[PDB]
């Protein structure tokens, strides 16, 4: 049984934890639920850490007293369908293969499942380790609870021998870097500086060798995440989204300076010795928009290449670990400001981005976020009971499965099959979109060999590749984003409409010129 | 928000809390939860309380950390159905009016509904307060979780100008008395001493005001009936089930003093102005059975007479609040123990004991409980989950409603139609037997004004009224029993056979008394 | 589900008060017979008659009536205990004075 | 493993059975299958029995055959409520005691 230790002896030398511990909403919680710190106390003094104290980043440290918010967030949605790869003709990118030729992601880009598999299904997917992880068996693909208990219960390693990125099986890539970590687990909050900037206080970085640290880490998606431990309040800890609302000042809203300051980022920092090390952001309000975005986000995660002059942009560059914070339209000019582009198509040689589920930003302007609307109202409702003491659902997963409560409480002109009908009008409009980019791209994109093999001059070539830089982007956006149109419906049409047009002009600049050397 | 106050110093005069916090697992867990102290430190002296500090009752308190235990708890199961009187044809009891004539629950005896609802239905039953109270309207009755917040948010009283019981409504009966509430709510624990014997230090007794004690209690079956708040641990605070276990020495199993010994109670007493006030009794084991039976035995709480000669048995005197701890077969003898009768019988004027709800004593002995099954393996099981922190169903309810939890985890050679088929069997049979029992005992009844009307001999009568309360024992138990002889079958069948027994001995008396004056 | 529960309450309220109703029609009537062979007087058996005349309508109201109390089921409680407390008034004066006739 | 009789060294004795087992639809069911009479071939004359067969009376003496009959017949219908009596007022015979006393 757990016995309480002296806070107010833990005070008088954390004062920066007082000052929110005490205000809060877990004023009463005793520091031993989290932390194990006697040793600590044996020997520290106000200036000198001695023993470091133990912290569990486990999410049954919350649980004891939070058993509905934990055992909703663990559940698994069998229906949403493991291990499903979107580059096949039943998904959302029949053309993906061809399209993606050159990145990593040709090696597997499966949909999306709940969020209690999100640091395994990280670690197993063919494009991060080489294969070097593996569920133990093919059973423990179910076992939700298992993964967050810990990742190492239901994993293996190929070769504990060995921490270099290797393949392990033959069609495999090795994709996973430190900067990916932080948007599976935050187990690693207190050994991590901010941004993976080197630091003398960090255990890991952007450069450190991923195999090591993806050994060090366990669970998914933190409870504390998004609620600060120490004062219950709403927070992020994802580094790069502090980066682009405060560092940055973009704020929460870049389309809107009210909306920004009203629900607004307060950037805290603690230091190690007197050197700032890590940051959060207090939320002025409970604002699942932005609790989200720390992952829901388009984004670097990896290394690159220069836009100007295609040199190598490597992890440790700060670019490495990068939140865009751009809409669909002005993503163009916030590469170009960081000048960097992902890869260069194997086919057309195109410098290319890389999109990232950009829900967030896909979301902004849309009539649901003008309305005041947030992820959490559709994803992660209010419980609602008969006879009971209400909660928030931790479940994040489709309307369709809690429709009364996601939906039909603000559409009362509405049935459930009404507002079901009314989704599936935009997304079979977008997907039917979203194929016809493919097929124009597709179309350009096999122009590209015969051009070359025609000799049209690399001067023509380089026009084409510009638009395919366009035709991808406004396509991409829209197979990494997740709801298929419905955040942003009009916004999706109008870039999709923007590819198809711009893989229109390169079919035509190419075959013309293809047709130019025949004659 | 809540802060956090110094518990060492409240444990500097508060030993018996202290030994018991510090060790549990709410070791870590405030006084601030549950107690506002501020004026009573203030005041408070070694062994005098000064200004008496405020202690949360209502079940939020405990629903906070413990939120899913709390909804289970509240949830309203709609299919037991409400306000059903026990005395019609489609119910338990069919000839119950006949049979019960000169007791108060003539008046009003409905089947039991969800736990939420108890102290709001005990105040408005018609037996109970002559009509007193009554739900605010007839919308009210569906709302549990109001019921929870407090009888008084959703109840109305005729006349807070008065507090003496009277009839309101033509057919109400007085019936209740400060006893009853013991089984109801025990937000009066620390206002009342150990059986409610008249004590400095007790606001309320037997001999209260029942109307204004009424007034003064807010919540149903409080969590901490079966956990010690302090240690967390398994308890009772029911006085009359700690006097029979412990005072008279008959265990917590009577029928067997090993299981007794291994699952058994310590009586813990607290003390004002260093004199024994209240008690609880701490279990050795989380034990069901003996937490369930708090309230689900056979009891007096209630005036009555003696057996010997007649006189009245007021609530003054100890026997009004008294658990006979005994099986249907030693029944009269415990009755005897204490010279006690509850009524008369209108028609017979037989001495005739009243029955309560006897689920504990019919349990013992049962191929169940032999076997080590307790009452929360069927009634209240944990909960399975896919993927989830397990935790236990706190819906006291029918096993219909959740079969492969309650039986089919134990017996797994049937389905769940076969197991409800074992159930409705037993049933079936008991309430035929139930039925037979009826009809002897209206038959035999209904002889008695013939008989006095012929003048047979006073002498033939009294042998009669001496026949009519043991063929009353052995039928009103297993109306009275809420599983239609489930929870023991053979017992029942014995029992029921009895009272048949019984009945035909006296209609065969009275027959033949009355022919013989009519020749 | 909520709504349904509310339903039944009254009408299962209503229905027990119906039954204890009868229960008490049917103890009056059936000593009418023991009454009269007892040779209780007509103005004893007048006097029940007139209470017979309540406590019959008080509780046929609500079997003829389709709604178990539904529709008004404060109406339907002080009528139905109405009929008991008539049909009570009756056994007691028939009983005490079949006693007098025996005695 | 059954093994089957010489039926026509019964039917030398059981003429009955002879024109009945012949001329049915089960002319080709051995007698094995329902009678076990060794001892009874071995000590029978032609109008005393003898030792007396082993004659099946189960009625898998039907199923081996007939899975599908058998299966059908021994579902027990659960929604048939089980021991329910008739002498209650939600069954058959609400006023049952009365009228039926002095039967069993
Ligand atoms: C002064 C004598 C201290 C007492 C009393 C406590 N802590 Fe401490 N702590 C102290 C220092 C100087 C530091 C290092 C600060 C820095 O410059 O880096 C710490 C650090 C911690 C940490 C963080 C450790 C890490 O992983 O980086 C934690 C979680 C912590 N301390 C907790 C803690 C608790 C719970 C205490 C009371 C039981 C406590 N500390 C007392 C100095 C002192
Ligand atoms: C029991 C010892 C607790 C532990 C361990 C954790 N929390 Fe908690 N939390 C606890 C209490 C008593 C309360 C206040 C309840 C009330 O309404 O009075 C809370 C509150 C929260 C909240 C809400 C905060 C707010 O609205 O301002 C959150 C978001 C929360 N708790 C989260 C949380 C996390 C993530 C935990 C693990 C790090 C955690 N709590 C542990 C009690 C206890
Ligand atoms: C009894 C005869 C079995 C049948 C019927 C099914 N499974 Fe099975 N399965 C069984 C065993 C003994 C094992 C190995 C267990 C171990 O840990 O050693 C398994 C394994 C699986 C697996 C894992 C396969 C792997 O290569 O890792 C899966 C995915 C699985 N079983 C699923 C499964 C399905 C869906 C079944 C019905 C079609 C099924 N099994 C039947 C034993 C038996
Ligand atoms: C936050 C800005 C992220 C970073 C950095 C990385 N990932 Fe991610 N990932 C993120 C989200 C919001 C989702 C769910 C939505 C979606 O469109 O999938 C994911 C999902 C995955 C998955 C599962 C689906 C799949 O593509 O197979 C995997 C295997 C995955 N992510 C791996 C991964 C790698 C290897 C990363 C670094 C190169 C990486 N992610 C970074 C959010 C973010
Ligand atoms: C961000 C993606 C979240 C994570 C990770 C966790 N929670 Fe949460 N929680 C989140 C939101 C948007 C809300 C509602 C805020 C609002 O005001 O609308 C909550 C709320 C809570 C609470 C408060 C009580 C309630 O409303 O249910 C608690 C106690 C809580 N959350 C606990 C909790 C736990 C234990 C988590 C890990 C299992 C957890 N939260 C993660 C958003 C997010
Ligand atoms: C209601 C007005 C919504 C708001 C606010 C947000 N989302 Fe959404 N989302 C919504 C719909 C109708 C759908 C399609 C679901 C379907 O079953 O067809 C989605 C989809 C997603 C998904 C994918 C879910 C899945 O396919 O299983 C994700 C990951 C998602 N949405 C995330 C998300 C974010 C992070 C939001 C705030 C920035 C957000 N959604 C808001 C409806 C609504
Ligand atoms: C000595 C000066 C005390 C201090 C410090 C605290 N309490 Fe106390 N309390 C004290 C006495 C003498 C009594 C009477 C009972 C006895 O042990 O003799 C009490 C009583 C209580 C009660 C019961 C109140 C009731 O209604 O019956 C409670 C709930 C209680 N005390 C709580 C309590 C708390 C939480 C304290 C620290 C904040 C505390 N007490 C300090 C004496 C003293
Ligand atoms: C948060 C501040 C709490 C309050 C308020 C209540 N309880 Fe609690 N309880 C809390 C914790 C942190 C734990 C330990 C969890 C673990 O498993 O480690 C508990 C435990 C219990 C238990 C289990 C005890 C045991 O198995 O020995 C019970 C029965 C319990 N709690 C009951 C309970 C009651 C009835 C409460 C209201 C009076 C209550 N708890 C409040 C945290 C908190
Ligand atoms: C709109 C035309 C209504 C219809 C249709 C139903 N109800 Fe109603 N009900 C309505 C009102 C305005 C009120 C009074 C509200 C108040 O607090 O003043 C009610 C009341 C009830 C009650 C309580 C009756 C009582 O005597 O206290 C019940 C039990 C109730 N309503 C139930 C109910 C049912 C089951 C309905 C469908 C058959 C129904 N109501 C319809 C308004 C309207
Ligand atoms: C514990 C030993 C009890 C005492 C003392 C009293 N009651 Fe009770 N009551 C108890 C249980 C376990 C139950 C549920 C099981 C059942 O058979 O009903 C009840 C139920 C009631 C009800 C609801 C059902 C009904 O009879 O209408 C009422 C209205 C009720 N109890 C009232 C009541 C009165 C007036 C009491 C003192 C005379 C009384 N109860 C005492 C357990 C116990
Ligand atoms: C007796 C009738 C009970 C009442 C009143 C409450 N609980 Fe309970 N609780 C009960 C049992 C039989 C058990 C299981 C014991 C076992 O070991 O099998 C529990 C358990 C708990 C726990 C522990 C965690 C769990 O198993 O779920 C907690 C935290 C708990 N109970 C809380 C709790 C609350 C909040 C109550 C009021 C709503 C409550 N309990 C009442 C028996 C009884
Ligand atoms: C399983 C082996 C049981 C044990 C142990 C206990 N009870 Fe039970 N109970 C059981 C059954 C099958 C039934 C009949 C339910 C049905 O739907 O037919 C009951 C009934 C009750 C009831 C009435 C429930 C209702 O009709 O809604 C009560 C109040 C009850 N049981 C209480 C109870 C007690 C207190 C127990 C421990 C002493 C106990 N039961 C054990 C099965 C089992
Ligand atoms: C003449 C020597 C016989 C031979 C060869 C068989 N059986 Fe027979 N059996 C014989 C007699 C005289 C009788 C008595 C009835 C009569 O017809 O007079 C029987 C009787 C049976 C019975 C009935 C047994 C019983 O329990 O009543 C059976 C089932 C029977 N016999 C079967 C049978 C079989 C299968 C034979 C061939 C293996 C057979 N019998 C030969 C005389 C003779
Ligand atoms: C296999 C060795 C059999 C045994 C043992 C039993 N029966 Fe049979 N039966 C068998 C066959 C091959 C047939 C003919 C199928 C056809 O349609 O050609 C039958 C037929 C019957 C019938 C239908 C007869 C008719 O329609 O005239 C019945 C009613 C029947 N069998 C019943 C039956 C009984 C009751 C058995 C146990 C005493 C039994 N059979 C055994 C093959 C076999
Ligand atoms: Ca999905
Ligand atoms: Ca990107
Ligand atoms: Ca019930
Ligand atoms: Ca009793
Ligand atoms: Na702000
Ligand atoms: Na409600």
């Amino acid at each position: 049984n757990l016995k309480p230790v002296d806070a107010m002896q833990c005070f008088d030398c954390h004062t920066q934890i007082e000052d929110m511990h005490t205000v809060g909403k877990h004023a009463t919680v005793n520091c031993v639920h989290c932390h194990d710190a006697t040793e600590h106390v044996e020997t520290a003094s106000s200036r000198r850490m001695g023993e470091r104290p133990v912290t569990r980043m486990d999410l049954e440290a919350c649980a004891t007293c939070h058993t509905a918010q934990f055992n909703s967030f663990v559940e698994v949605r069998h229906e949403s369908h493991p291990r499903l790869e979107k580059a096949t003709p039943t998904s959302r990118s029949p053309m993906f293969d061809k399209l993606i030729a050159g990145h990593g992601f040709a090696f597997e880009h499966a949909e999306p499942r709940s969020h209690a598999f999100m640091l395994v299904d990280h670690f197993v997917v063919d494009r991060a380790y080489g294969g070097r992880f593996q569920f133990k068996n093919w059973q423990k693909v179910t076992d939700g609870m298992g993964a967050v208990r810990g990742a190492w219960t239901v994993l293996t390693d190929a070769d504990p021998e060995s921490s270099d990125q290797r393949r392990f099986l033959s069609q495999t890539a090795t994709a996973a870097n430190p900067v990916c970590l932080n948007c599976k687990t935050q187990d690693h909050i207190l050994d991590w500086a901010y941004m993976g900037d080197e630091h003398e206080a960090a255990k890991w970085s952007r450069t450190s060798e991923v195999v090591e640290f993806a050994r060090d880490l366990n669970h998914p998606l933190n409870c504390f995440m998004c609620h600060d431990p120490h004062s219950a309040g709403p927070r992020v800890v994802r580094d790069g989204l502090i980066n682009a609302v405060v560092d940055r000042g973009l704020g929460t809203y870049p389309h809107d300076p009210v909306k920004s300051e009203q629900q607004g980022m307060t950037k805290v920092t603690f230091q190690r010795g007197r050197e700032d090390f890590r940051a959060i952001g207090l939320l002025d309000t409970a604002d699942s928009n932005v609790m989200c975005a720390q992952c829901h986000v388009e984004y670097n995660c990896n290394p690159g290449y220069q836009l100007s002059d295609g040199s190598r942009v490597g992890m440790d560059d700060r670019r490495a670990n990068h939140f865009f914070w751009a809409n669909v339209f002005d993503y163009k000019e916030a590469a170009q400001e960081i000048d960097f582009f992902d890869f260069r198509h194997a086919t057309t040689g195109a410098a290319l981005p890389k999109l990232q589920h950009p829900e967030a930003e896909t979301f902004w302007g849309s009539v649901h976020e003008r309305n005041g609307v947030a992820c959490a109202d559709c994803h992660m409702p209010k419980v609602q009971l008969e006879n009971g003491k209400v909660y928030t659902s931790h479940s994040q997963r489709t309307p369709r499965d809690m429709m009364g409560q996601a939906c039909l409480n603000c559409h009362a002109e509405w049935t459930e099959d009404q507002a079901l009908y009314a989704i599936d009008y935009i997304k079979n409009y977008t997907h039917g979109k979203i194929v016809k980019s493919e097929y124009w791209l597709a179309k350009m994109i096999d122009l590209f060999p015969v051009a070359k093999r025609a000799g049209v001059s690399e001067d023509v070539l380089n026009q084409a590749r510009e638009l395919h830089y366009d035709a991808h982007l406004y396509w991409e956006w829209w197979t990494a984003e997740n709801s298929v149109g419905f955040h942003n419906p009009d916004q999706a049409r109008e870039s999709l409409m923007t590819s198809i047009s711009k893989s229109k002009e390169a079919v035509s600049l190419l075959n013309d010129a293809i047709d130019a050397q025949v004659a």
